[PDB]
């Protein structure tokens, strides 16, 4: 029960896709790649 507090930290890169963050661009770019190519994750095992 603080109700305030210092603390307040956030980095600038954020994924609008899923909703991630990165400290760096190329961080969050390299992540962009999942966002690109669909995945085999449901029907294909029956
Ligand atoms: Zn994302």
């Amino acid at each position: 029960g603080s109700s305030g507090s210092s603390g307040t930290g956030e980095k600038p890169y954020n994924c609008k896709e899923c909703g991630k963050s990165f400290r760096w661009a190329s961080c969050l770019l390299k992540h962009q790649r999942v966002h690109s190519g669909e995945k085999p994750s449901g029907p294909s095992s029956g």
